């Protein structure tokens, strides 16, 4: 019997209280965790965890503080050596924090077009 962060973090958050903190928090330490190893079926791990936030984040939660994490992401793991995890998030066919991709519409071009452009 397995155990999932994505599935323990959902239910955590839909029991009764959760406050989204010390769930998010956690899962965001368990992805670093997954990344200090540095193996190729740990980046599975971690894809599925920022599949698994994106959505309840995006969906009506902290959809800024996605792409907030993103951007410091982004550039960071562009100056140090993880920039297949760009690489990857991005032939998954997955973009940044979409105005119409949540309830509101609410995000600049430059967030959702300029992380993900056709052209270079």
């Amino acid at each position: 019997g397995p155990v999932n962060p994505a599935e323990n973090f959902r239910v955590l958050v839909k029991q009764k209280k959760a406050s989204f903190e010390e769930a998010s928090n956690q899962l965001i330490n368990h992805i670093e965790q997954f990344l200090d190893t540095n193996e190729t079926p740990y980046f599975m791990k971690s894809i599925d965890c920022i599949r698994a936030f994106r959505e309840e984040a995006i969906k009506f939660s902290e959809e800024q503080r996605f792409n907030n994490f993103l951007k410091a992401l982004q550039e960071k793991v562009e100056i140090k050596q993880l920039n297949h995890f760009w690489e990857i998030v991005v032939q998954d066919g997955i973009t940044l924090i979409t105005k119409e991709e949540a309830s509101g519409s609410s995000v600049t071009a430059e967030e959702a077009k300029k992380f993900l452009a056709p052209k270079d």
